[PDB]
């Protein structure tokens, strides 16, 4: 894992700025298209794009967990929606395999840890049938979360083999929101008032026992803030850890991942403690709805692109952002240059 | 053109509350797709679709045309950059045409009034060769702004008829974004400084010549705020009063149509100043990076999907939010339903 992390790759500054003159000639006033603009030069500067904004095959990663905290009332949503709808997963009928199917992107339903008698079809990764309560205590050790993260990160990059260029993230755990909450309380020094929220439709009266919840899971844990994988280990989940996993994975590839929503804010704290030299790799997709979003983005120094009050997780949002990235990558090659049609501008 | 204001369908409340209720169904927590869902359901009101929200052909109506205003020194490109980029329309390489081509849609170029030869390949609409100087006077007569927004309802609504069912906006002429800037301090009411912004690279100091010439342009013409059309045709342009007519049009034809950016929002105040019914039409897409786009967007009270801090007009804004009514569609048609699954979720 050491490895792992040592060997991710910096940003290509030369193919950036290449990069940047080709987009100043391009036939528009210079930095017109704004933000689509610098997201082209970002792609340009990772290894594993070949010196240029392009798209290949596309893919989201599931990552599939059932939580033991869930026994203290925090979610709303049958324990076994979780096994429920990781089948259906399979069946393309959930909400982030339309949203996937209409960007053209392949979806890896993964099972890190989920109660139930394994699936047919979704990928075995599976650490235990749900991790422990983090209420009375850790919710894995750390050994269990470094192995899954060098697994995740390996299937990851292995993937980048098969044509794959562009990853999406993506989770499915009933009362997930409630240790991803924790997480970004202790990487952000908030308190959890101010980052918990109503998760998968939580009722306002139930918010208080949440909120309690969390606090419990800090003071009994006492994760370390400068250190990512005790922090995991202790009030995240096997769902999260993996999350952050694709994240390293990608970014030892060289290769571009797209955020989510709240859960995914969470991984990518995590993963930035862990490894700064992530940061360059992610690209955040849209604003989730989740109370706590607007304190974890600040943190992570990310303005999404897509305000569509959007709180469904499963990578929904990554899915949906994919077009925007192909359209970077359209803008950058299809486009003509001013000097070709003698137009000169300041 | 009375008879076309009057005969704007409302929304069919009966389609959206089956919307409404099928959206509830799918395999989701209620609610948690946010604005998409919202989306979706403004889009089964719209008569023109069917009772349901899908998506045919789609289109981006570029009105091109010249500013007589240009001459006051408020714009940095050369004036013939309007006649240049037209043409290079009809070659696909400009901003729309790459990102309309990336979203499957067809760029219409329509040629209201440039001063120049006429374009082969472009939709020859011309009032004149460029609209007067707002600054001393009305930029065109009453007369001529009428019978471009009736030109232009009909052609836009004859679309219709070949399988269109989605619409964009869009425009290009230099300086035009000083009529649009004085149309919104019209229409809003604000003063000429909180909405005059760099538009096409405007250099810094050259704002305040830019902000007195709005001024002017108002005190000379006097335009009645309660009169869009009034408004239109003294401190306006040719190209603003297409955009709006192809507004008018699709609404009297019941579908959709996607605003762009800061010039489509003034377009977009005039239309539903001209006829309120016009408004449950309108879709957002991005949020223009010019300075009045905040004032200008609160008075529409419209908020957009997209931040991508873009100011470049011609409609890109328009075309890079399609595949997001694309997926809102594809949500509704293609998603599992919680009953088929023996789900229950409050
Ligand atoms: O903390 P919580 O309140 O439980 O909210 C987080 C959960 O809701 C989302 N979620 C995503 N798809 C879902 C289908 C059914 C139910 C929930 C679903 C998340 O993916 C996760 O399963
Ligand atoms: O008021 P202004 O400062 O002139 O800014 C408005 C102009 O810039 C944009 N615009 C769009 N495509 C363009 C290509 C070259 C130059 C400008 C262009 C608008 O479409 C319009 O032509
Ligand atoms: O932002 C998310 O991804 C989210 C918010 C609430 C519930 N589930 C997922
Ligand atoms: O918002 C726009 O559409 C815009 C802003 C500046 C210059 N041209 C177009």
């Amino acid at each position: 894992l050491h490895a792992l992390l040592r060997d991710i790759p910096a940003p290509d500054a030369e193919a950036m700025a290449r990069t940047q003159q080709h987009i100043d000639g391009l036939l528009k006033p210079p930095g017109s298209l704004g933000r689509l603009e610098t997201l082209a030069v970002q792609l340009a500067g990772m290894p594993g794009l070949n010196g240029t904004p392009q798209v290949g095959e596309k893919a989201v990663l599931v990552m599939c967990a059932d939580h033991g905290v869930w026994d203290e009332g925090v979610a709303v949503s049958p324990k076994i929606v979780t096994a429920i709808q990781a089948a259906n997963m399979t069946r393309g009928t959930t909400g982030v395999c339309v949203l996937a199917a209409q960007a053209g992107a392949k979806v890896h339903v993964i099972d890190v840890g989920i109660d139930a008698e394994p699936i047919p079809g979704v990928v075995n990764m599976r650490v235990a049938r749900g991790c422990g309560n983090i209420a009375v205590g850790p919710a894995m050790s750390r050994l269990q979360a470094e192995a899954l993260l060098l697994e995740v990160s390996r299937y990851t990059c292995d993937l980048a083999q098969r044509g794959v260029t562009l990853f999406g993230v993506g989770e499915l755990g009933m009362a997930n929101t409630t240790p991803a909450a924790a997480m970004v309380s202790v990487f952000t020094g908030s308190d959890a008032k101010e980052v918990v929220g109503i998760g998968a439709n939580l009722p306002p009266s139930r918010i208080d026992n949440k909120v309690d919840v969390v606090r419990r899971a800090i003071a009994i844990n006492q994760p370390n803030p400068r250190d990512g994988i005790d922090v995991l280990s202790k009030v995240g989940g096997f769902d999260l850890v993996g999350m952050t996993g694709v994240m390293l994975g990608a970014a030892r590839c060289g290769l571009p991942v797209l955020l989510d929503g709240f859960l995914s804010y969470s991984a990518a704290l995590a993963a930035c403690q862990i490894a700064p030299a992530v940061r360059p790799y992610l690209i955040p997709s849209h604003f989730s709805a989740e109370k706590g979003a607007r304190i974890a983005l600040a943190h992570l120094s990310m303005e999404p692109y897509l305000h569509m009050a959007m709180r469904l997780g499963e990578g929904s949002g990554a899915a949906l952002a994919m077009p925007i990235v192909e359209a970077a990558c359209a803008m950058f090659h299809n486009m003509g240059e001013l000097a070709a049609s003698n137009i000169v501008l300041p």
